[PDB]
């Protein structure tokens, strides 16, 4: 709405802030992609100075001796306010500090919640009553996990959206590769191109694959609280299912395409376990390196974890365009290849023919694109509240059943394609 | 029309007969793919016996000691009649010999003209008056070159079709790889699928590529009489252009799809040299093997040959479906890869996006499929007389101009992608 922007990093002392957030805003400022008049303000309980943040974060900056002038300018635009996350006086100090900056009373404010969502309820409250700009826009960036089921997500989201409009809520998701956004871009373009062809008349089966050849790598502890369905399927694979199956949007506005994605989701009924194959990866005896260790051989994984690191799930969009057309979401860690593709198999009328939309994967690198998008106000690659609600609805009964009965996942060897029962499922619903 | 078939190999003493024809009919008979009651009769001037043909041709049979019983049966069904190609008495001897075979008076007769087309006029005449079956069908297989320009091809074809109906004429073309027919099959299937999408509205440019990484390999002598346009472009690339651009056929009959191919061809006007880039390959100094030798370093190439071994040509289908959409035919010998693909570039509305139809290339192996097709009467992968006429019309003025002015082709290094002027042409008509 003007030229002056303030970038508040709530929880600036943390791991995401030090390893990713500060480096990428460095890279955007260095390449001249931030607005010219930008200030960066960190906020957390620990009593730090900008010197401390620089000391602990510049190792990740890829700072070269050529750049040490723009780097000094960048840190000149940096400040840090210490305070508690539910202390009114602390937010008063933060707000008045922002107001003291050059043109701060009327600058746009971008709050990025580098904080465990367990504190979100407090932060979003205090921001709402203490730190929002009266003239500039106010955009919050929330971070995963967007709850862990329909009920928890519903509670958190209903809280956040009772304080901010949907065009102020940016739910960012950026942990699956530097090309994460190009995926969705080319899928949208393919939907626009092949729209007339993507019917139940030509397509017999659609599959959506996310394979990674590496394991949890000494961090199975974190992953174990969530599982492969919450990690990849409920968020990303389901988004690209939407992009494939959606109708033509009314325009190219973010909210028209998001309307169409939500319409697609509202046609998918809840998945039962008979259409689900879960798997856990064991160590490769003959391989070397991390391939020798399995999932339970990760020290951070609790003994007896039935958490699935691989899942194959069958969903159905139930409308006139798609009916009985199976959408097979297959994903897993510690597999044979690093592939993220979408294959559509065609009704033979003559070996079955399929159209493959693959995203070659080894300027902005998806995360940088999302920050720039919140700066520009483009909400397209951010999940909407109703979209998120529908995703959780689709997957919550299954997740509850898994947590309740704890079915032992099928073992598969590190570097394999996964359980053969997943191939069994695909064949059972009709594939080849 | 019955169970008894006679396979007459006119010119059985030749190179195609010994190295390819006899081996593949061996392979079809061995795998039980020929009709149970089949006889093989060779015919040529040289006074041979079946023992001679076996001696000189079984090296190419891949004959294994397990198979030496079906092999003796196969050669038991073999006979050889010697005679002249314009001697009435010789064809009388051939015809009466066929009549003497078991059920020969009423067997289907399949004449395969393993002969330089310079004699075709005689052979097709005498067959027509001496050796056609009165009860069974009579199918002739003619061989390249189907003339060298519109006039010569027109003369030869008008002669052959004044003696045989079009459903008796099988113009076979089978020298570009064991997967030559799968190419056209998947292209037809793609036309059927993406029909509604393939418009001037979505497509900005279509390219059709035939690259080979090997040179002429000590046989530039033969190739030099024809050139890369007659060798690859006027026949194969143009056929697959037709398969891409055609309307939906009235049915799946061979003649309906061939009607649509001819309709496409009748919309392409003659190509002038300003849309043509010709190239000749020179030896790679730093490479090794045959890559050190160029085209003129082939001993069988006459000194000073301006024959092009690479060509990039732009054609336009002129109808409502395609208008100003450039079809770029690019092909050459001694290049960087062995690739045969069709790329369709799309109108961006956002780097340009293209749909790639590639044919993976390293049961029947295309040649075997064509022989089986003539046995079954499927004319689909054989060029029709009007289709051939249109191809020659499109390319004859350019070929005449090349033969008349002898433009020196652009040199390109063995293993290169070819002349940069071809990239210039593609860019000039709009590509990236
Ligand atoms: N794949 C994923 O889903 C994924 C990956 C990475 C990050 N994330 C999300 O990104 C966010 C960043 O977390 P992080 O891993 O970077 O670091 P973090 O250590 O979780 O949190 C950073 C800051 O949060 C404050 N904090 C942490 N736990 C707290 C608590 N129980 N009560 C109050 N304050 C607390 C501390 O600030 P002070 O002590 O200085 O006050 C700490 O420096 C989280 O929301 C996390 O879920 C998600
Ligand atoms: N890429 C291509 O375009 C390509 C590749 C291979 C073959 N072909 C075609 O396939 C056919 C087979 O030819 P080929 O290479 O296998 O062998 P060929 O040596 O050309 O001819 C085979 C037989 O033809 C007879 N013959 C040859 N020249 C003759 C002449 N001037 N007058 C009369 N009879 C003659 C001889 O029979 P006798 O002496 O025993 O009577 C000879 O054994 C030709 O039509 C050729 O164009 C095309």
């Amino acid at each position: 709405q003007s030229d002056t922007h303030i970038f508040i990093i709530m929880g600036a002392s943390g791991d995401l802030a030090k390893k990713k957030i500060y480096p990428t805003i460095w890279w955007l400022f260095r390449d001249g992609l931030l607005p010219e008049n930008t200030f960066i303000v960190g906020y957390a309980r620990s009593r730090l100075t900008v010197a401390d943040i620089r000391k602990q974060s510049e190792p990740f900056f890829k700072a070269t001796p050529e750049e040490k002038l723009k780097l000094e300018d960048f840190f000149a635009r940096n400040s840090y306010v210490a305070g508690q996350y539910d202390d009114a006086a602390s937010y008063q100090r933060l707000n008045s500090h922002m107001n003291a900056l050059h043109l701060g009373s009327q600058a746009n404010r971008l709050f990025y919640l580098a904080l465990p969502p367990t504190v979100y309820e407090a932060v979003t409250k205090n921001i709402h009553e203490s730190c929002m700009s009266q003239i500039g826009w106010n955009r919050i960036i929330v971070e995963k996990p967007f709850g862990r089921d329909l009920q928890s997500s519903d509670r958190l989201s209903n809280h956040i959206s009772s304080l901010f409009r949907e065009d102020q809520i940016y739910r960012i998701d950026h942990y699956l590769g530097k090309e994460m956004v190009q995926n969705l871009m080319v899928l949208r373009f393919a939907n626009r191109i092949f729209g007339p062809i993507w019917n139940r008349d030509n397509i017999a089966c659609v599959i959506l694959t996310f394979k990674e050849p590496f394991g949890t790598e000494g961090r199975g502890g974190y992953f174990d609280e969530f599982g492969i369905i919450r990690d990849v399927m409920q968020n990303h694979l389901l988004q690209m299912l939407c992009l494939v199956a959606m109708e033509k949007p009314a325009s190219t506005n973010s909210d028209d395409v998001r309307d169409e994605k939500v319409k697609v989701l509202k046609c998918i009924s809840e998945v039962q376990a008979n259409n689900v194959v879960l798997g856990q990866y064991v160590g490769n005896p003959d391989g070397e390196g991390e391939a020798t260790k399995g999932y339970l051989d990760d020290p951070t994984v609790p003994r007896g974890s039935t958490t699935a690191t691989f899942a194959a799930v069958v969903l159905y969009v139930e409308n006139e365009r798609w009916d009985g057309v199976p959408f097979i979401l297959r994903c897993g860690k510690a597999l044979n290849e690093r592939k993220a593709e979408v294959r559509l198999q065609f009704h033979d009328v003559a070996k079955r023919n399929e159209l493959v939309i693959r995203v070659q994967l080894n300027l902005p690198d998806a995360y940088e694109r999302l920050i720039l998008d919140v700066f520009c106000g483009s909400q397209m690659h951010f999940v909407r509240s109703d979209e998120l609600r529908e995703a959780w609805r689709i997957f919550t009964p299954l997740l509850h059943q898994i947590e309740l009965e704890k079915p032992k996942p099928i073992p598969y060897i590190y570097g394999s394609r996964g359980p053969t029962e997943a191939d069994e499922l695909m064949k059972r619903v009709g594939f080849q």
